[PDB]
C-alpha cells in the first residue's frame, strides 16, 4: 500500500498542433460512423476540468506526493459538475452511439451526470455507492460514502435485511467486482471500435480492455494529453483536451451537448433517440 507500483507519473503533455488536432478529431468522426459497436474508456482526465486532480498528470495525486507536494481539489466531490466531456457521453448513449463505458474513476460523475448504470462498468467503484454485504444491494448516495477499501459504513440494509453496507472503494489488494469487470470484458470483446478518454492505461486490468477490441480487427483510439502505456496499439492518438476532442467531435456528428439538471441517477438506458443521419465516407 505504502510499497504499492504508482506506474509512471508525471510524463510531459503532448499537444498536437490545431490543425492536426482538427484532422484526428474528423477521423475519430469517420470511425464512429464507420462503427457498428463503440465502447468508451473514462479515466481521471474526463475530471479535471472539473476540479478534480489526476493521479499521474504534472499535478496528479501520486506525481504531487513522489515530489513532497500536495494536489489540489477545486471542488468537493458533492459540488463537482460533471464535464462537457461527461455530458456528450449521455447524449451518444442516449442516441444509441455508445454501446457501453467502462470508468475506472471512483468520482461518481458519470452516475450523477444521468448515465445508465446498466451501461457503465464502474471498475474501482464509486464513492456515493456503498453495497449490502448481505443482499448486494447498492444504495447511491447524494454525500460520500465516509469510508475506502470496502469497510462497513455503519449503515444497515432496509431491502425487505439488516445486512451490514460497505463502501465500493477497490483498495490495492482488492480483485475488481467480477460483475463490472465480465460486462468491461463482454463489451471491449465484442466492440469494433474503443475510444480511451484522459486514462494512461497502466492499471491491469482496467487499462488492458480497450486492447480486446484490437483482437478481430476493432479499432483503438486514445485521447489523452500524456503518453499511456498501449499508445503502440493505437490507430489514433490524440494529444488534447478532452473538452475540446469532444466538443469538435459533438459538432461533427450534429450533436448537442446536453444540460445537467443536477445529481440524477438512471437505473436503465431509456429507449434509443433518433440520431443525425450518416454521412457519406468515400
Ligand atoms: N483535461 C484533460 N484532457 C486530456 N487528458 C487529460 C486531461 N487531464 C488529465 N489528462 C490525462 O489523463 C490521464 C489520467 O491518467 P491517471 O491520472 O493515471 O488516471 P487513470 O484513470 O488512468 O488511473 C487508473 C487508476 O489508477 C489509480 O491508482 C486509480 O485507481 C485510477 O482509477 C493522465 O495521463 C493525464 O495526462
Ligand atoms: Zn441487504
Amino acid at each position: 500500500p505504502f510499497t504499492a507500483d504508482k506506474g509512471k507519473c508525471g510524463l510531459p503533455e503532448i499537444f498536437d498542433p490545431p490543425e492536426e488536432l482538427e484532422r484526428k478529431v474528423w477521423e475519430l468522426a469517420r470511425l464512429v460512423w464507420q462503427s457498428s459497436s463503440v465502447v468508451f474508456h473514462t479515466g481521471a482526465g474526463i475530471s479535471t476540468a472539473s476540479g478534480i486532480p489526476d493521479f499521474r498528470g504534472p499535478h496528479g495525486v501520486w506525481t504531487m506526493e513522489e515530489r513532497g507536494l500536495a494536489p489540489k481539489f477545486d471542488t468537493t466531490f458533492e459540488s463537482a459538475r460533471p464535464t462537457q466531456t461527461h455530458m456528450a457521453l449521455v447524449q451518444l448513449e442516449r442516441v444509441g452511439l455508445l454501446r457501453f463505458l467502462v470508468s475506472q474513476n471512483v468520482d461518481g460523475l458519470h452516475v450523477r451526470s444521468g448515465f445508465p448504470r446498466d451501461k457503465l462498468a464502474e471498475l474501482h467503484g464509486n464513492m456515493f455507492v456503498e453495497e449490502c454485504a448481505k443482499c448486494k444491494t447498492q444504495y447511491v448516495r447524494d454525500t460520500v460514502v465516509g469510508t475506502m477499501g470496502l469497510k462497513a459504513t455503519g449503515r444497515l440494509c432496509t431491502v425487505a435485511c439488516r445486512g451490514e453496507l460497505r463502501d465500493t472503494i477497490l483498495d490495492w489488494e482488492d480483485s475488481l467486482p467480477d460483475r463490472d469487470l465480465a460486462l468491461a470484458d463482454e463489451a471491449s470483446r465484442n466492440a469494433d471500435l474503443s475510444i480511451t478518454l484522459g486514462t494512461s492505461l497502466q492499471i491491469r486490468p482496467s487499462g488492458n480492455l480497450p486492447l480486446a477490441t484490437k483482437r478481430r480487427g476493432g479499432r483503438l483510439v486514445i485521447v489523452n494529453l500524456q503518453p499511456t502505456k498501449h499508445d503502440r496499439h493505437a490507430d489514433l492518438r490524440i494529444h488534447g483536451y478532452v473538452d475540446e476532442v469532444m466538443t469538435r467531435l459533438m459538432k461533427h456528428l450534429g450533436l448537442e451537448i446536453p444540460a445537467w439538471d443536477g445529481p440524477r441517477v438512471l437505473e436503465r438506458a431509456l429507449p434509443p433517440l433518433p440520431r443525425p443521419p450518416t454521412p457519406k465516407l468515400e
